[PDB]
């Protein structure tokens, strides 16, 4: 079964205002997935040190990027603590509520689009590339599940039957036609060194096929 959902009124007009928005700046969107794959790490590893069975789903603590010019995807995997279905319908979206009213007056007060990320809620700089993102995600004493989203209002969340991940998220970007430089392995080499080079986990890049 899948479900559908209707995004808090807030974050669908976070979510246009990002997509119709003029803003050239558009690969800040790759810092801000990677500082939250950096962030989940963290939180895994944190409670390993209390109970460390909840490694047992995975010890290894990493980041992939992973692109594909057939499928015109960009995935940021990482093996975090993931997120459940509580998280993924309600919990997420009732914190970056805040953040979204937050962001969305600073703007207005001359902030930039850039700065998204200090509210909270930078995940959505995914729809400055992605016109569709899938967000396929295992938290420990969780089912695998998928949430996808191509704006207008609403996202679906269902259990996943792909390959199983033991624990992690890996946000999938179905990249806009006019985006597939963030395809590049040079593109996102100069992204990652430019914005991320001192996060606290091996970062690897994939190289295509
Ligand atoms: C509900 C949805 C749109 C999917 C997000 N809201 O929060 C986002 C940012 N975020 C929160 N928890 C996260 C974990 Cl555990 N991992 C990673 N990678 N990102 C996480 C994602």
């Amino acid at each position: 079964e899948v479900e559908t959902f209707a995004f808090q009124a807030e974050i669908a007009q976070l979510m246009s205002l990002i997509i119709n928005t003029f803003y050239s700046n558009k690969e800040i969107f790759l810092r801000e997935l990677i500082s939250n794959s950096s962030d989940a790490l963290d939180k895994i590893r944190y409670e390993s040190l209390t109970d460390p069975s909840k490694l047992d789903s995975g010890k290894e603590l990493h980041i992939n990027l992973i692109p594909s010019k057939q499928d015109r995807t960009l995935t940021i995997v990482d093996t975090g603590i993931g997120m459940t279905k509580a998280d993924l319908i309600n919990n997420l979206g009732t914190i970056a509520k805040s953040g979204t009213k937050a962001f969305m007056e600073a703007l207005q007060a001359g902030a930039d689009i850039s700065m998204i990320g200090q509210f909270g809620v930078g995940f959505y700089s995914a729809y400055l590339v992605a016109e569709k993102v899938t967000v396929i995600t295992k938290h420990n004493d969780d089912e695998q599940y998928a949430w996808e989203s191509s704006a207008g209002g609403s996202f679906t969340v269902r259990t996943d039957t792909g390959e199983p991940m033991g624990r992690g998220t890996k946000v999938i970007l179905h990249l806009k036609e006019d985006q597939t430089e963030y395809l590049e392995e040079r593109r996102i080499k100069e992204i990652v060194k430019k914005h991320s080079q001192f996060i606290g986990y091996p970062i690897t890049l994939f190289v295509e096929k």
